[PDB]
């Protein structure tokens, strides 16, 4: 698995990038207690995931730059644009928790809840998307992907953003959202709010990197990644119910938030209108004992069957969408993907 | 006054700022109700203040660029990169809102505490800011500018949000900081959080857009604009105890959120043994009373005549620093700016 040969090396190479988002502020003495209250933001929030979009990263530049130009700089360039979508990722997980009012994050308490943090992750969150910029000069301001890179990593952001946007007045609090919860509109919040950043954002960096900066060549990539990044978030809807916790490393809130879910989509499709009824009362609260009946009502309609149906005709048609789409690429780029993602 | 010459038609130029940021996704109709909560965020939270820091850009913009040069398009590109500034403060005031736990601001109701906002108010924020990119890509890509102004305005947000973190480290909730309200933290603190965003990178942006791209030239600018903007920050400390709410447009929470305001350094200067007792046994709480014991300390130690002074010999230094460091730019730059803070 090309995923967990790479894992090692990315991983070790953190404590370097901690070390140069210090070691670039050595001659301003003045904000070191700044600077290590980033350090311990670093390390909470960039460690513990299973680092897949960042490794999408390193991974597809091993097999779009050809070897001999993959020297010690720029696969130390490659490792820190991985480290630089880990820490979009880390940007908007902590935001997310605040606003999601989770609990746990990767297996610890999320970030704003430890004492003495609270609202002041806010700014904490908004420091780990600078770092980004930050990295991406300090590595790379004089490559001709520069710009190609900034441009992304911005326009994924406001994308990430629209796609929150949606998410959250698609959900309001306190609210019977029932009507809104349809399918074109589950598909717009998970296009925009995960998958161009989870999925084309990474190996479109990685395309930026290996020189490939033609319009058709990421459109025709970005038509497989973001149904990939479709399919990744409805199973995340899935496992937010009927994951195990010890493996996701959180506790889902969707039933209690609101959301639309694709298990609510799901549900509205199949329900009886006296169980329209059961969902209507008890969706979208804080009382354990209705987010249990709502569970009920989805395990009565076999949705988790449901749910291993629709992944296996995800994964036959996103194969075929690499079969149509992935020249001149090398179909192992999504091919390793998938396999991280399904199953 | 040239700033009050310049203000209608940089307000007038706002609704084409909300109609670009809209008519940029009629390709994207299931993004629609995502595009009106961006308009309705845009005009709740970039309206209503005084506008100078975006005003900033278009008069000096003017006053750098030699007349013949100021066509219709550069002056909209002008517009423009001021309304950018002017995105930044709304973003960075949307955010400090929820973490200063503040109540009003330009005289309305904190977009967090609107009935149905709240911690939504966090990805708000996080718009507004992508907005500034979105902007400069639309206006400014092709002027060899563009990555100048890119790099600009990220390293803006990082100082600023460098500084607002040494803020919050300073100001730990529910603990006695007074032995960390020192001048020299209090002088950091203020450099970072306010002086970078608020005086140098505007300025900063009509240098670069007028093709001063020096560095010598940047760093002279920036030794009077960084002053300015300190003395900037101890008026806006003053005025947060001092000042009148109807011309403030916002109620005051330094003492509550127990602050390292310039306030309560002087009052540490001067504070005799007891009295450094009654601020300890008052500061940085919630109660009505003990924000009362403290303002009458300060008043007993004259603290308003010690602003009024220390007002007229920083306004002495500033134009000092102008006679030294303005060539080879125009003292109109600097003085125009002055004329608007100081009085
Ligand atoms: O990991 P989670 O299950 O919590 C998912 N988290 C997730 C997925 N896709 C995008 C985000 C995200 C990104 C930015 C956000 O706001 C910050 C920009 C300000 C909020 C959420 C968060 P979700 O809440 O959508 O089920
Ligand atoms: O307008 P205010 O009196 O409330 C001043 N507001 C102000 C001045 N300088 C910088 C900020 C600021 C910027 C960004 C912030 O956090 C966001 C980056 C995430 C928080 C505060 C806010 P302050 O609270 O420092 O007296
Ligand atoms: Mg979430
Ligand atoms: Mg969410
Ligand atoms: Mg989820
Ligand atoms: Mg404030
Ligand atoms: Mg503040
Ligand atoms: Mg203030």
């Amino acid at each position: 698995d090309v995923y967990a040969q790479e894992k090692q090396d990315f991983v070790q190479h953190f404590s370097q990038i901690v070390r140069v988002l210090t070691e670039d502020e050595m001659g301003h003495p003045e904000i070191g207690d700044a600077i290590a209250r980033l350090k311990e933001v670093l390390e909470y929030n960039a460690i513990g995931g299973k680092y897949n979009r960042g490794l999408t990263v390193v991974v597809a530049f091993r097999e779009l730059v050809e070897p001999r130009k993959q020297d010690a700089d720029s696969l130390q360039r490659a490792w820190t644009v991985g480290w630089c979508v880990e820490l979009l990722q880390a940007f908007f997980l902590v935001a997310d928790d605040i606003m999601d009012s989770s609990l746990t994050r990767r297996g610890q308490i999320c970030w704003y809840q430890k004492p003495g943090v609270g609202l002041d992750a806010i700014n904490d969150a908004n420091l780990l998307e600078a770092c980004i910029y930050r990295l991406l000069k300090l590595y790379c301001r004089e490559q001709p992907y520069y710009l190609n890179l900034i441009e992304l990593f911005l326009q994924s952001s406001y994308q990430t953003e629209i796609g929150q946007t949606l998410d959250l007045l698609t959900a309001p609090q306190g609210n019977v959202d029932l009507v809104r919860f349809t399918e074109k509109r589950y598909k717009s919040i998970v296009k925009y709010k995960t998958a161009f950043y989870s999925f084309y954002l990474p190996i479109a960096a990685a395309m930026y990197m290996a020189g490939i900066d033609g319009e058709k060549e990421h459109a025709n990539a970005k038509k497989i990644l973001l149904e990939m990044g479709e399919f990744f978030q409805i199973q995340d809807d899935y496992l937010d119910l009927f994951g195990d916790p010890s493996v996701t490393g959180k506790i889902g809130t969707d039933i209690q938030d609101n959301k639309c879910s694709w298990l609510v989509v799901q549900c509205l499709q199949r329900a009886t209108p006296e169980q329209y009824q059961i969902l209507k009362e008890n969706y979208g609260q804080k009382e354990a004992e209705k987010v249990a009946r709502v569970k009920a009502l989805y395990e009565e309609l076999d949705l988790p069957a449901v749910f291993l149906q629709y992944e296996e005709d995800s994964y036959s048609h996103i194969m075929a969408l690499i079969e149509q789409y992935a020249a001149p690429l090398p179909p192992a780029v999504f091919l390793g993907l998938a396999r991280k993602i399904y199953k």
